[PDB]
């Protein structure tokens, strides 16, 4: 039982990096797409004004 | 051995709470990210009707 | 103490599979804001020549 349970430590590690990476990521991607929205609505507000 | 493991289960309860709010997060990314892609293509094709 | 461990394995690998398709999701949202992104920057180049 005692390696079963440092597999279990391990996996538990590693998804740790996993999940805190995938945080940073989908932050970026967050943050990206927020930018993105806005310009895309201030080509559409100059093309309103034309 | 029962701490070990008692400090898995916590481990793993918080990585869970970890990873459902960073599927809404990835929702809501993937949302705006189509959201924006549209309003860009609609600001590119009004330019091109121009 | 057998069960509690294999309830964390279960857990753990659920979590896993959870984990790499966010990241997928996260991958996918990524590449669509900077889609939108230049898309955006396209159309507001096009309205700066104009």
């Amino acid at each position: 039982s005692n390696a079963k349970i440092d597999q279990l430590s391990s996996d538990v590690q590693t998804l740790n990096a996993k999940v805190d990476q995938l945080s940073n990521d989908v932050n970026a991607a967050r943050s990206d797409a927020q930018a993105a929205k806005d310009d895309a609505a201030r080509a559409n507000q100059r093309l309103d004004n034309m």
